DNA sequence: TAACTCAATCGCGCGCGATTGAGT
DNA sequence: TAACTCAATCGCGCGCGATTGAGT
């Protein structure tokens, strides 16, 4: 009984924490007209450019069911180019635009100006991953 | 110093993102039998601790509003977990009350989830604290 | 042909910023 | 008349289980 009481408060906290993070980031990012999830995509691209959609998804644990509509939005607001690979026409190469690369510093400053754990999350992250399989 | 503190906030934000998605995935798997969602579960938890409540009250417990809870309490009524009825004293209000089935099925739902929790559960109390800390930190950061 | 691997698509339920309109 | 306080509604962007159809 008490092991359920723990899982619930812990689940519920994670639920509250992620919403709050999103709320916060979205407030700061409103200037740029990008969402929290779009920001997470742009982080991976700022760390490695270009990437395939599938590669981005692997970094974020997301798939085309989320990234397809959403990379289309980032293209439509000038952050990225979506183009097909010649080696493999099934693939989709995502490449940052100049504007997309350029605005990183501005975006990071917009958020930074308003600012054990990291381990504890990664622990639970890996615990849950296993629970979804075996 | 200028930048490395951002790299911390990002990995921490991204971890919380991943953790909550996984928690939802897990609970949704176990709750499929009962035909309820994670969020619906969270609403049922507050009702199992206090019944009846007004939609506004539930929302206060979960930091949600009618923009989420209206469509969703309608779903729980349709699957026989709750009654949605307006108050006489104040016709604006909406009283949510658990159905017998709704009350009754708590034990079964808890068991369905608890049976799949690893024995890894009197050395996770640290975690529960660390979350609540960040939860409160973030809540102040928004205001 | 076939098996495979991709992004794209579909349907649905949230979250939530914003607005509406009923009721006090 | 007004100031309030509610749930309901609207529009949009996710997440994601599932399917599709193009390409290898």
């Amino acid at each position: 009984q008490e092991q359920m009481r723990l899982a619930n408060q812990l689940c519920f906290s994670a639920y509250n924490v992620s919403r709050l993070f999103a709320q916060f980031y979205e407030k700061k990012l409103k200037q740029f007209g990008i969402t929290y999830s779009q920001y997470l995509v742009l982080l991976t691209l700022w760390e490695e450019n270009p990437q395939t959609l599938n590669s981005i998804g692997r970094h974020l644990d997301l798939s085309s069911n989320t990234l397809t509509p959403m990379l289309k939005r980032l293209e439509q607001s000038g952050w990225v180019k979506r183009e097909r690979q010649q080696s493999d026409k099934r693939q989709l190469i995502i490449t940052l635009t100049d504007n997309g690369q350029q605005q990183q510093e501005a975006v990071f400053e917009a958020i930074s100006s308003c600012l054990e754990t990291k381990y504890v999350f990664e622990e639970l992250e890996q615990t849950l991953k296993h629970l979804i399989e075996k």
